[PDB]
């Protein structure tokens, strides 16, 4: 699906800067064009109004290039006269993307006066004034609800001479009111246009004379976590390789032994082996538990799957980036086969076949012919545990050897040999190594996002959404390795990779607080190192906010914590902490669902209005906003929060 | 566009009731089938997933008819194999519409067992247990967040035998958590199927022996407001004719005398004339101001333009309905050219032409060629008053003699039939009566909707939305009146007529309190008569909730209330009440918007956070939630509130 031009914002440089919009495409025209990538319409003007079938935003032409934000456009092609125009430039680090301007493009020219008085052209052809306060920041002379600014990202920031100063990126809010705007300065575009680009870093960086962070992008199975570290060790260095799967980490032992005659150290929360070898294999979690970097222990640290966006991986990489040099490493390598900006492409030996409506097994609105999974080894990804159990039972009743697997079940349930259909969630990646004759992908995932609702503080939501490129490549990747494979899907879509939500940041502080004895202040130092490093997944910078919130959650109750940790829930700390507040006031929990079992015992002694701390789910009980901690987090909501538009 | 079937939910034929979905159509296929109304796919099953170009919901075939909610389907045709299928049934009061089922459709049949154990089927093919609690109400064994039920409107409530009990239409929530569901009972549908498809309401009713409420649906210029009251008078009865506009009200009395014989009584805030005639023309507002129905004063009360959902008309009509019988009337005629569920159709006198991108004056993403408006008289409808101030300016600049019109200005329009272009807001209808050579409609308007956002209480948002049919008809009706006319539009669409938001009820309590010295309880009785009476615009029954919040708003500052009433703004009472708590705490208003101008002169003395009661717009100052009124209004948020799904 390409992005398509659906209109434009026409500006005037005569007299004062004024604008007006002119819609040119309809919804049916927008969808057909989006699907074909073939747009015959003639672009005109510098500011284009664009849409993606899901979202709509602005696109502004400057120096031959039509630019817009990565968060809105992803890595999509632009609909063009002769077909889809693939992107000329892509800078996820700058939230910046470009395409070669179409014949009818006028473009803008970069400002050269250095005027701090700016005008932002919004999608409703509104021109609102802004005073530059930074190289990439400006304050609105008149605060406005964010809502007003949404849908205008990608729009220009102009100087009085009507020249381009930058493109609108994000809004800086205070209790939801936009006070300043965030933009990609035109200079970041020059640099971006000059950036060296076919950039091949598919080879093991040479360890430098002085500390350096290097990237290593190589296809899956190119030996980034085995062949590479082995070669490094032959040269005399001590190597630490970090991975997010407990299963994979354990697996490197036998494999390394046989393929490289190296008997590595293995470190996981379930098992560690210290051989004394010069190569160590560890999970980010276990690395975080060991206390992070040990001085003088390693010359090279290879962060495998550095595109992974779970909190443990980000905190873990953040730790490596913050302390690796001071502990004596010369080289930190960030390796992945799918860096930020990746799109899934055809696999030579994997046949991709769309699932139709015929077949005896219903699957997300489509069907699975039983002939495709009777006999053989097949893997079926579902977005939830409920689904996994439902499907595994449907199949079992049909006589097909089916088994479900997800967080909590022992991998023991998956048989390693013989016919089976495995019904699983993404938990499968850390729990199981193994390939399949085929994989069927529902193409959806469950994700969490923070909503700064002010009812009374914030909310962490759980919704099921369209998988992104790395998800689809990891799922499809369980077939096709050294064997011919089949990948069947519900939908062909794929959302842009390389981005993650602020709730993942919140999870880092929770993990730092519940497992790693990390104070909110040390967690920030590490997350900051992560955010300051280019080439890694990106997210809004809400470190201060998140740190301020957890900083106030003092004297949790060990017993509750213990139980929320044992349970293996998503935010053991925040849950355990709400629970403790409830207890120090005989107040019942926000509700009585699974999430609050750690209080269950006392159900009969608990009543009154639960003093709500934040919203972690349905609040069936009445609530009170008077508790001191609740007021504190309430005050934490007045912080400056940058949110995308 | 028609409604198209894009999937279906398949139910089990035995055992416990279970379900699965089948997705039969994708996005582009749906937008195409919607535009052509031609859907050749073959239908299967009873529960269909259906969709418009903006929403998706469910539809259920019971006894050969495919039913769904009016709040989803409006009066839309159903895409079928021979072309669009028109609605066979349209009950805006029960929120039920029905189309004769297309070939391929199977049907559910009424439940004969009378079980109280029910089952609701959702669009995600989930089967939720419900305990029956009334003929149209049920309790969820497990309360769930409202979001879970959304998109399930039109779905069936099934009995253990899988037979139909009702069709789901709304959830009853408590602070956003659904604890029960509302549904149309199957016996109403059966009644609907035993009754007439066509009903005559085209002619003025004869006066009955005893009090009767009747509907009059006749075209504009049918004498609804002139000829029919004249005839009743001409035959001995005392008739009161109520209208929403003072300009239309004054116009009639002036016309009846010089066209039908005698000088009526005229009652408006601006002009009152007692003549002693048996025909009185009043405004709903003056009628309200006078206290309502005076005993034995009229035999007939005609509520003209009863389709009107502004607050003064609803309060006006609910007052007549609650008092006419005891005041001795024998008849109440609810008259309108566009009743609930109506749809804009061709007018023989009006040529309708869709605007394009070619033209000189930019207009809502489109343009208007000055040639269309160079000579003659024309009316352009704009969503805001600012856009009028804009156009009338650019228009004049092009040398065109234009004049912007909206609330606050006096009829400064040139009726002198002297060449002109009046750029107007909807206020036109209440202030001016003339017709024009042509009418240009932006096709959008500005509405208010309430959000039970709990931050800390509720929010009333102002947003611009596509016009509905009443609006189209009325805006278009300002041309072609007994002479050729031209109707130019930016868009073809049309949202369904007959429904209004809960924030309008809030406006009624506001007005009851600010203008008519009505206690909230008294307002409730009148609104209840309105709600209970059929054939009128519908709304969710949030009567008890609204009554309770206004019941707590006591000891308002007489002076602030007085300035807001005069200023003409929308919630005089809520605005003056919020200003009252602020001023007494020596705190600033939520923002320094115009809405809060009655505090502007107190600005030097106002300091601190504002004790926020509710949200009427952007809150830029810090806020405290300690004030007793805020706490009281917060407690009111725990009422059972029914919201559509
Ligand atoms: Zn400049
Ligand atoms: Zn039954």
């Amino acid at each position: 699906g390409s992005v398509v031009i659906v209109g434009r914002i026409i500006l005037s440089g005569s007299g004062s800067i004024t604008a007006y919009s002119q819609q040119t495409r309809g919804l049916l025209g927008c969808i057909i064009t989006s699907l074909t990538g073939r747009d015959k319409n003639q672009v005109e003007g510098e500011v284009q109004v664009v849409s993606t079938a899901t979202q709509s935003f602005l696109a502004t032409c400057v120096n031959g290039v039509c630019w817009t934000v990565y968060h809105g456009a992803g890595s999509k092609t632009l609909a063009g006269p002769k077909g889809p125009i693939t992107q000329m430039y892509t800078n996820v680090d700058q939230d910046l993307v470009g395409w070669q301007a179409p014949p009818g493009a006028r473009s803008l020219t970069p400002c050269t006066c250095g005027s701090s008085d700016l005008y932002l052209v919004t999608r409703h052809a509104d021109v609102i004034p802004v005073r530059r306060r930074g190289d990439s920041r400006g304050s609105l002379l008149s605060p406005r609800p964010v809502s007003y600014l949404k849908g205008s990202s990608g729009g220009p920031l102009l100087c009085p001479s009507g020249h381009a100063v930058g493109i609108f990126r994000a809004a800086v809010c205070t209790r939801g009111v936009a006070k300043a705007v965030d933009f990609v300065p035109v200079e970041s575009m020059e640099t971006t246009m000059r950036s060296p680009v076919f950039t091949d870093n598919s080879s093991p960086p040479a360890v430098p004379q002085s500390f350096q962070v290097a990237h290593l992008h190589a296809p899956t199975g190119s030996g980034k976590s085995t062949k590479v570290p082995a070669a490094y060790a032959a040269q005399g260095y001590k190597v630490l390789v970090l991975n997010p799967s407990v299963a994979a980490t354990l697996g490197f032992g036998a494999y390394m032994s046989k393929a490289h005659g190296i008997d590595p150290n293995i470190r996981t929360g379930v098992r560690t082996i210290t051989t004394g070898a010069p190569v160590t294999y560890s999970t980010y979690g276990k690395f975080l538990a060991d206390g992070g970097c040990s001085g003088g222990a390693y010359d090279i640290i290879i962060c495998d799957e550095c595109h992974s966006t779970d909190s443990t991986t980000i905190l873990g990489i953040g730790t490596v980036l913050d302390q690796a040099e001071t502990a004596g490493a010369r080289l930190v390598v960030l390796a992945t086969a799918t860096p930020p900006g990746s799109v899934t492409v055809p696999h030579p030996n994997i046949e991709e076949v769309a699932l139709s409506n015929t077949g005896e097994i219903p699957f997300y609105g489509k069907a699975i012919p039983i002939e495709a999974i009777r006999g053989g080894r097949h893997l079926i990804f579902c977005h939830s545990k409920k689904k996994c159990d439902e499907l595994a039972a449907k199949l079992s009743g049909l006589g097909i050897n089916a088994v479900a697997y997800y967080r909590g079940l022992d991998v023991s349930v998956i048989p390693t040999i013989g016919d089976v259909v495995v019904v699983a969630t993404d938990a499968l990646m850390t729990g199981y190594t193994g390939d399949f004759d085929s994989v069927i992908d529902c193409n959806t995932c469950v994700t969490q996002t923070v909503d700064f609702s002010l009812d009374p503080t914030f909310t962490i939501e759980t919704t099921t959404v369209p998988q992104d490129a790395v998800s689809r490549s990891q799922r499809r990747g369980r077939t096709g390795r050294g064997r011919r494979g089949i990948y069947r899907f519900v939908t062909p879509g794929e959302r842009p990779s390389g981005m993650f939500d602020s709730s993942v940041l919140c999870e880092c502080y929770d993990a730092g607080c519940a497992w790693y004895e990390l104070t909110p202040a040390e967690t920030s130092v590490r997350l900051r190192a992560y955010l300051n490093t280019p080439g890694l997944p990106v997210c809004q910078d809400h470190l201060e906010f998140w740190e301020s919130v957890f900083t106030g959650l003092t004297h949790i109750d060990a017993h509750f914590l213990s139980q929320t940790k044992q349970a293996g829930d998503n935010f053991p700390y925040l849950v355990a902490y709400q629970a403790t507040v409830c207890a120090r006031a005989q107040a019942p929990p926000p509700s009585w669902d699974q999430m609050w079992k750690c209080l269950i015992r006392l159900k009969p002694t608990l009543h009154g209005p639960t003093p709500l701390l934040y919203r972690l789910g349905a609040v069936q009980n009445e609530v009170t906003l008077t508790h001191p901690i609740t007021k504190y987090i309430m005050a934490c909501m007045s912080a400056d929060l940058e949110v995308v538009t």
